[PDB]
Formats: structure tokens, sequence, C-alpha cells
RNA sequence: GCCCGGAUGGUGGAAUCGGUAGACACAAGGGGAAUCCCUCGGCGUUCGCGCUGUGCGGGUUCAAGUCCCGCUCCGGGUACC
């Protein structure tokens, strides 16, 4: 065993022995219980940066661990490899972007084996090549034709390729209670993003105007309160006004360009349960697409109709008293919570969900009004006008008919060997490419993209069947994977791909391809990376940010920043810990402090600082503190190894010395195996760790049974570690011999009878305050516990004269004297 | 505007059915570039501890960081639906 911890000298070749044995290679195993730990894939852009790097350490130490616990673990990596990044690079040097995303590809490969992640690599796939493609375009066609996919026009003005994604918009909604293990704060972003709504459609009729006008609200309680309506811009009772108003029309045109702000429309609305005649606007908060794109407003109640009303003079009305029963004031802004009504004729007094029925009730029976639910979310377009995507498998005969390419062109390959011209798609600057034969006449393929999310809304379930042809999925397989145990990554994707793969999941499902309801069991968000931030103000008053590596900080005699400087010698102002930036110059590049301090430490560092769903801060000094760490471990093994073999240990004949240092070792255990698998606190697992190495660094080793337990001490730390720390602990396995390669040895399992107390801390209070705290045997009796505080002068000291009222006492662990 | 989080030493961060607050680590200063034995919330100390202490106020309980009421401050999403 070399003295020396030498990362340089171990990752390497640990690493060439995991791609050599494919110890991370699985199959769909039968006889084994499964486990699919899945990090959100990486786009290829050049290099990871740290949040790759925490994601996957994570994962990672799940991996492993579970691995150790004796399940097949799947844990798999790939590319998102389309995309826009790619276009603008390839445009940027003299190139094109599929060579540019291969080479970025290679590269992050590299930097992800460095790091020693232990993935299944025989699985690894990249989303633009066309074995992956290929079957998110087969099963477009298969979408389109169960009637779930159609073109449209629409803002972004321009066609579309949709996918109808309102049609599971009750089942994306209903299933978030189906999901107890992700977070409360995805699945509220979720529920808004569906935004299901309950409320009523409310019909007027309009003077000097031959249709009815027709809003939508989720408020028709506070109805009486109504003073005007106020109608989208792309209306068509806005259009059929503006006719004859320049002002509107005017008005109209503005509203398509680069808040408060309206027209009046000039007609005129009866209001059905008043009789009055009320204003209709048309107004720049009112989407067009929503609902029936007009609104009944409430000044009083609405808090953009209390704005609008007073930029235009309009009547403000009060109809819902205060949760106190007082007649609001309405002064300053709007009411906006729900109460009893009042100023509302018939009404008056009726609770919220009453009134609601009520005039819901009355003008339905009138005839000019209805329930309606309505939904925020809408159909999800698929479509792009860029080149490096996967085609869309449509085609447009001479006649003019729309329909899939047949399944002998599929796929439709993108061709990798282009030019770009920065401004039009290759594919679309050559007007051959789209010219195709279908049933052996003349039509033009299509020519836009899929959206990116396309891609990543299918490859966790690819991952199972990587190399199947014959279709999209091999359902045996997906079915034995699936559905992933724990999915790692950004609280950022939650309303678009952590929706989307749920959508894209039910579909297969419903095609047959998977047999359960929801992709992903437990959804693990890990907190951002973050590091110090620093500027100077430049002579010009501008803001010059420098790297905290690039700080020279001062302190005072307690260690807090007090003045700094960049080695041009420029004022610094320090602003604290803040997220990795361009704009903030911040950022740390992973690739150096692997080369700096080998992947084990960092791996170690970004695991310990903080937990995994709370904000880490980057310090180095933490970093070379868990490099110390590294090297303590190899110190002890180094010295306990140079000794040789260990005689079997006698675990009857201990010290009580030797007994409170062997419970430690399976306390800790039973703690590291909780905190990692239940509680997924991994700073406290490795804080345990950390703790029991500092005992042991401190017992003797002499003896033949003290060496004996330290044997069994470091056999367990070295397999608690591996998980963390991998390529070390690998290494020290070996010198330790243990048997076998250590990432198929077994997790360490707490032994019972070395937990067993001799003795037990019982803490003395007097009056609840901490007077001592006394040893006594483990089954000590309340009257011996008694008889023993009271002989402590610690306790006594608060005895002397004074009366015994009552005792409260925990079995073996507190006693307090109530006095007196 | 809501939706949660949160607030504990000089810093990060512990405390898992209320029961030894501050584990673990970093900074820092100090003793014997790298290493080990310490010390370390504050005040006081006869070194045994005493008082005080988890954002402020209050309640509950023999006992509150942890439960309940009310403040004050703060981070991060996110809206004309
Ligand atoms: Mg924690
Ligand atoms: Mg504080
Ligand atoms: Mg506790």
């Amino acid at each position: 065993m070399q003295e020396q911890y030498r990362p340089e000298e171990i990752e390497s070749k640990v690493q060439l022995h995991w791609d050599e044995k494919r110890t991370f290679e699985v199959t769909e195993d039968e006889s084994k219980e499964k486990y699919y730990c899945l990090s959100m894939l990486p786009y290829p852009s050049g290099r990871l940066h740290m949040g790759h790097v925490r994601n996957y350490t994570i994962g990672d130490v799940i991996a492993r661990y579970q691995r150790m616990l004796g399940k097949n673990v799947l844990q798999p990596i790939g590319w998102d490899a389309f995309g826009l990044p790619a276009e603008g690079a390839a445009v940027k040097n003299n190139t094109a972007p599929a060579p540019w995303t291969y080479d970025n590809i290679a590269y992050m490969k590299n930097q992800l084996k460095m790091l020693g992640f232990g993935y299944d690599w025989s699985r690894e796939l990249a989303t633009c090549t066309p074995e992956y493609y290929r079957w998110e375009q087969k099963f477009f066609t298969e979408l389109y034709k169960k009637g779930l996919v159609y073109k449209k026009t629409s803002a972004v003005e321009i066609p579309q390729w949709f996918i109808k994604i309102t049609a599971y918009a009750d089942e994306l909604l209903n299933d978030l209670d189906k999901l107890d293990h992700w977070p409360d704060t995805v699945k509220t972003m979720q529920r808004n993003w569906i935004g299901r709504s309950e409320g009523v459609e409310i019909t007027f009729n309009v003077n000097d105007y031959d249709n009815t006008l027709t809003v939508y609200t989720t408020r028709p309680d506070t109805f009486m309160g109504c003073t005007y309506l106020a109608v989208a811009a792309g209306h068509p009772l806005a259009q059929k006004a503006a006719e004859n108003n320049p002002e509107l029309a005017a008005f109209i045109d503005e509203c398509r360009n680069t808040e408060k702000k309206g027209v009046d429309t000039g007609f005129k609305a009866v209001h059905p349960l008043t009789g009055e005649e009320i204003p209709v606007w048309a107004a720049n908060f009112v989407l067009m697409e929503y609902g029936t794109g007009a609104v009944m407003a409430v000044p009083g109640h609405d808090q953009r109709d209390y704005e609008f009303a007073s930029k235009y003079g309009l009547n403000i009305k009060p109809v819902i008293l205060a949760a106190d029963g007082s007649e609001p004031d309405l002064s300053q802004q709007a009411l906006t919570e729900k109460g009893v009504l009042f100023n509302s004729g018939e009404f008056n007094g009726l609770d919220h969900e009453a009134a609601f029925n009520a005039i819901a009730d009355k003008l339905t029976a009138m005839g000019v009004g209805e329930r309606k639910v309505n939904y925020r979310l809408r159909d999800w377009g698929v479509s792009r006008q860029r080149y490096w995507g996967a085609p869309i498998p449509m085609v447009t005969l001479e006649d003019g008919t729309v329909m899939p390419t047949p399944d002998d062109q599929l796929p439709v390959i993108l061709p990798e060997d282009v030019v770009m011209d920065g401004i039009t798609s290759p594919i679309k600057a050559d007007p051959e490419w789209a010219k195709t034969t279908v049933n052996g006449m003349p039509a033009l393929r299509e020519t836009d993209t899929f959206d990116t999310f396309m891609e990543s809304s299918w490859y966790y379930a690819r991952y199972t069947c990587p190399q199947y042809k014959e279709g999209m999925l091999d359902s045996e397989a997906a079915n034995y994977w699936l559905p992933v145990d724990i999915y790692i990554g950004g609280i950022e994707h939650a309303i678009m791909h952590l929706l989307y793969f749920r959508f894209f999941h039910k579909l297969m499902r419903d095609a047959g391809m998977v047999n359960s309801d929801e992709p992903a069991k437990q959804l693990l968000c890990q907190g951002m990376v973050l590091a110090d931030a620093f500027y100077y103000v430049g002579e010009n008053g501008e803001r010059n940010w420098v790297s905290p590596v690039d700080a020279i900080v001062e302190r005072d005699e307690k260690g807090r920043i007090v003045k700094a400087k960049d080695a041009a010698g420029h004022e610094l102002v320090y602003t604290g810990m803040s997220k990795m930036s361009k704009s903030k110059n911040n950022g740390i590049d992973p690739q150096v402090m692997v080369e700096r301090y080998g992947a084990d430490t960092v791996r170690l560092f970004m695991m310990f600082a903080s937990p995994a769903d709370m904000t880490l801060e980057w310090q180095e000094s933490g970093v070379e503190g868990a490099n110390r760490f590294l090297k303590r471990v190899w110190k002890l093994v180094y010295e306990h190894t140079a000794k040789g073999d260990v005689a079997a240990l006698n675990v009857d004949a201990l010290t009580e010395n030797q007994k409170a240092l062997r419970r430690d070792v399976h306390k800790t255990i039973a703690k590291v195996t909780d905190d990692i698998g239940r509680r997924q606190t991994f700073n406290t697992a490795i804080a345990a760790i950390m703790e029991l190495m500092n005992k042991l660094a401190k017992a003797p080793t002499d003896g033949e049974q003290d060496r004996a337990l330290m044997q069994e001490a470091l056999l367990a730390v070295v397999r608690m570690l591996n998980p963390f720390t991998p390529h070390i602990c690998f290494t020290l396995w070996q010198e330790l011999k243990g048997e076998g390669d250590i990432d198929n040895a077994p997790w360490p399992v707490a032994d019972e009878k070395a937990m067993v107390e001799d003795s037990t801390l019982v803490v003395v209070q007097v009056n609840g305050k901490v007077r001592a705290k006394i040893t006594v045997p483990v089954d000590a009796t309340e009257e011996q516990v008694r008889e023993r505080a009271g002989q402590e002068h610690l306790v006594a000291k608060y005895l002397d004269g004074v009366t015994v009222r009552k005792v409260i006492y925990v079995p073996g662990k507190l006693l307090n004297l109530v006095v007196g």
C-alpha cells in the first residue's frame, strides 16, 4: 500500500476497471428486485457545469447504494442533442451543428467518466441520431391517426403542429394526487399551469348590435357589481365598432405589436339582472384565446377592473362585505376576498357559495348564462422553423391533402452535412429537399422540425431497450424497469419537461406500450449551487464582476470579509453567495476542481455541504476540508494494514471501552443507512462517518483485539463512504482484503448485539434545568437513579433545604426534580 | 399580487413522536509547505461550573429550536387565464 493518497494514480485505473468489467451494465433480471435511478440527461453544450456535477453525484450515490443493498440497479446516461445552441455555434464557428454536437458529446462523456459515475454505458443514447428519433416520428404518425394531432396557425403567427395535451388535462390533474413522493411545489406549479377553472358564461344583449356578447367569470357572486364589459382587441364586437371608429381601429392595430389600456367601443350592453345599460370596452388585458375573449368587469372586487375603472372614470360599485361584516373601504383598491353579498337585491346576505349558485341558477333559468369549466392549459405546439431537430413526418399531396409519411419512408433523416447561412434552415433553403413521392405522385414533405421537448419526453423509457428495433419500446423490458424509482433534476422544469413526460407516458400506456399510469415515483429537485460574487465600480460608473477565485479578501478578528481587491488593485464589493452565472462571473469549472483534488473530493464535498434539495454554497475551503478527510481515511487504513492480517474478533471478551467503540461503529452503520435510504440527508450521513473516523483515529491498535476491531470498523467505514467516494473506497477495500469488488459488496448491516448498552447517561434537571448528567447501569431502577442523582453535589446543591414536590422520570434518560 | 419555504454561533449546517441546543465541517487565532493533540455561542469562573442564549412578543407544559397565538424581517419561483 502506497503511503501517499494519490487521486491521479487511482481514479483513472478504477474507471478503466468499471469499463473493462462492465460493472454497471444490467439486464432485465426477473430474479432480482429492480431499481431505476434516473438523472435528467445533459444538453451537450461543451462542458459539465457545477449543476450537472451535483445532479449526477446525487444520482450516482443512490445508484451505488441501492446496488450494495442487493438491487438490480439501472442508471443510464445520454444526450439531449438537438436544439438551438448548436445552430448558434455552427454559425459562430465555421461548422455544422452535428459535428459540433458530437465533439461536445465525446468531451463531456470523458468528463462524466472522470467523475466515475457508474452508468450502464451500453444504454447510452444521443437523441439527434436517427436510431433514436425515428421512433418519435413513427409515434407521431400513430398519434395523428388516433386523432390527437392537428395543424393550425397561431401566435408564437405561423402554422404549427399541435398534440392534444388538453385531452389528458383531467388525468394530469387528478394523478397529481397519486404523487406523494413528488414535492408539493412542483405539484402546485402543474395544477396552476393546467388551471382548471369552474365558472359561468353570461350573455348580454347589445344595442345596435346583431349579436349577443358572452363573457366568462369565476366570480358570478360579484355580478350585481358589474358596471361595464371588456372585450379583447380581436373580438368580433370590437372589430364591428372599429369599422366606424378610427380611435378603436388604431387601438386594435396597436394590440398586436411590442399596463391597463383600452378604448370605449361605443356599444352598450343591458345588464340582464338590473336592466341598466353598461359600456363595452376593448381592453388590453383580455385574452381573445381564453374563455370567450370577454369579461364582465367588477371594479370593486377585481384588482385589474379596479385600475381600469379608475383610469377611465368608470363606476366602481361595492357588493362584497369585508371579512368582519363591514362594508369595504374601496378608496385605495378592490376587495378581493370572497364574502357575504350586499347591495345585490335578491342576493343580499348570501355567502360566497350560496351566491355563486343562486346567480348561476337565476341566469341559467333566464337563458342568459350557464356553468362552464375552462382550462388554462393550451394544446402542445411541437413545430419549429428550425434546422437542428428531428424532421416532422408529414407530407402534403398535390391535391392539398395532408397525411403522415408512409411507414416505408421512416425515419425521415435530417441531413447532417450542411452549411448554415444563419437565417434559413438548409432543408428549407434547398427547395429540392422537400420533394418526395407518395403512392407514386409528387408530394412535399414537411420542413419544420420537432420541438426538442419531443426527445426528452420519452428518453427515460427508451433507456430500457435502447437497441430494440421493431418498435419504440420493448414492453417487457420497459414494464420491468418502469416506473422510474427516483428522478433527480431541477425544479425549473416543473411545467415544461416534467409535465410533458407525464403526458407522453400516458400516451405510450394508451398505445399499449407500457402498463403504468405515471413515469416516476419520486422526483427529487436538487438545490442550486451558489458561489460568492464580487464587483468593483469602474471610473465610468460601470459594475465589473470579479470571479471569487480572483478576489483577495481581508477579514476581521472573527473572519468576516470587510475589504477585498482584485490583482489589478480595484476595490471589490462583496454581494454574498449568489447563483453561479456569466453575468456575475462567479462560475466555477468542475473540471478544474476534479483535476486539482480528484473526483472523490469533489463528489464528497458536494454531498457533504448541504442537503440535496437545499442550495449548496461552494467554498474552496470546504473542498480542501473534504480532501484532507480523505487523506485521514487513507492514512488510517495505511497504518492499519502495514501491520498485516488480523485475528478473528472475539466479541464476548471486549473491554467496556472496546464495546463502546464497537457500539459506535454499528450505531453509525444504522444511522448512515437510515439517512441515505429513508431520509435522504446525505450531509448528515457523511457527518456521522467523519464523526466515527475521528473516534477510530484515537483508538489503540497494538493488541490483537484492537486490531480486529479496527478491521471490522474500517471494512464498514470504507463501504459507507463508497457511494460518495468510490474510487478511493474501491482501492481501500482491496488493501483491507475485503472479498471481491466493493461495487458488489453488501451494504453493512448493524449488529444488534453490538448496539446493546451496559450503561445509560441520565440527564438530571432540577425544576427543568440541567444540573448533572450521570452514567448508571442500563437497567437501574427509578429509585436507584434518584439515589444517585441526590448523591451528586451538583444536584444536592439545589436540593439543600428545599422540598421535592414531585419528580418526572423518563426511564434511563431524564430525571427532573420539581422543587420546592 | 399568491404559493411555499425560511430566520439557531464569526460561516455552512445539526437536533428524526417536546427531554444534554449548536453534531459535522469551515473560518480564525494559537501550540507542536504538510501532519497530529488540542480551544472555540456570549458573560463570569475558584475549571467543578453559574448565568444567559434558537428573529421579537405571548401562551401551553415539570420541560419548547421543536406545539399554539401575534409581530418583524428575508430567499426563491410564479400571474392579466
Ligand atoms: Mg440536514
Ligand atoms: Mg443570525
Ligand atoms: Mg429533538
